[PDB]
């Protein structure tokens, strides 16, 4: 039995018209009031325009949704509106739909991203303390607020390099949390799926975004994309251990009483824990300080009850210059 070790009442405690997604109505807006402007982005859930509110000539994101259950896109609309205001969370400003195909569309503040394959490379130290630190603000927003992204990874962080300005967007897999619930471990993605996902440990919490935040922090500081790189769920969990070790594992697999699928555990062997350091090159070196890898240490933990918490993570020492410069 496992239960989140902050917020973990934040539902419990609101009302009904706050979690009960499916009791919601959605206020259609007008389709007129958006036009395509260019394809920005493709994906299995929806094709992604830069588009302009021919109203106020202001621009905006159009997703284009592919076929989806009432049921789940219900999920997403009020989580955004949950959300609305918070620091970094994208915002949702409409929600349209074509009449005889009944296609909806969700319209979006818009945000000039540079591809992390391209912007990543160029960051400074500074840079990743920075859009790290907004990152998290974003996240411990949204788990104050019971939610938890479940889908953390580059794709869904837009940053405007000239502005200094971050996003965190598609929420279409995030849930509302509920002490105790049993969650579908398909979520996130692969290269970002915490070791919960991957031993099929189903009561989990906001702490899964922080083993997705500390993937993501890993690529960054030691220039490799991604960190781990499994081709599919059985190896993700592989190229865990093999830097991790099996002896955690195997603690972590003990105090949940988890046994891993016989096929599972063949393929992960036994492997010693790899430090950090092993990882740090010439490319990589105006980036790793034992503050970096102190905190990503801290991240990246099998047990998901031993990660920092979004707030924690935030007061880490390797932030406080960027803490300093914002007060
Ligand atoms: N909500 C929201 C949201 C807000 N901006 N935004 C953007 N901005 C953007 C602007 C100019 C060029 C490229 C993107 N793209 C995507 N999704 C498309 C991207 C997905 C990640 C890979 C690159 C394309 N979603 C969004």
């Amino acid at each position: 039995m496992s239960k989140a070790r902050v917020y973990a009442d934040v539902n419990v405690l609101r009302p009904k018209e706050y979690w009960d997604y499916e009791a919601l109505t959605v206020q259609w807006g007008e389709q007129d009031d958006y036009e395509v402007v260019r394809k920005v982005g493709r994906g299995k859930y929806s094709e992604v325009f830069e588009g302009i509110n021919v109203n106020n000539n202001e621009k905006c994101i159009i997703k284009i949704l592919k076929p989806v259950k009432k049921k789940k896109i219900k999920r997403e609309i009020k989580i955004l509106q949950n959300l609305c205001g918070g620091p970094n969370i994208v915002k949702l400003l409409d929600i349209v739909r074509d009449q005889h195909s009944k296609t909806p569309s969700l319209i979006f503040e818009y945000v000039n991203n540079t591809d992390f394959k391209v912007l990543y490379p160029t960051l400074t130290d500074y840079d990743i303390r920075y859009y790290i630190y907004e990152l998290l603000k974003a996240l411990d927003y949204c788990h104050s607020q019971g939610i938890m992204h479940r889908d953390v990874k580059p794709h869904n962080v837009m940053i405007d390099h000239e502005l200094r300005k971050l996003r965190l967007i598609d929420w279409g897999l995030a849930e509302f949390y509920h002490p105790g619930k049993e969650y579908n471990v398909r979520v996130a993605s692969r290269y970002f799926k915490g070791p919960e996902l991957l031993v099929d440990l189903q009561d989990y919490d906001y702490s899964l975004d922080m083993w997705s935040l500390g993937c993501m922090f890993a690529g960054m500081i030691f220039r490799k994309e991604p960190f781990f790189y499994g081709h599919d769920n059985h190896d993700q969990l592989v190229k865990i251990a093999k830097v991790l070790g099996t002896d955690g594992l195997n603690a972590y697999l003990n105090k949940y009483r988890i046994e891993l699928d016989p096929q599972l555990e063949a393929l992960v062997g036994r492997h010693s824990r790899k430090p950090w350091l092993k990882f740090m090159n010439a490319d990589n070196q105006h980036l790793v300080s034992p503050e970096a890898i102190d905190f990503l240490d801290k991240l990246l933990r099998y047990d998901h009850q031993e990660r920092l918490t979004a707030l924690e993570a935030m007061t880490h020492p390797y932030f406080q210059q960027v803490r300093a410069a914002e007060n």
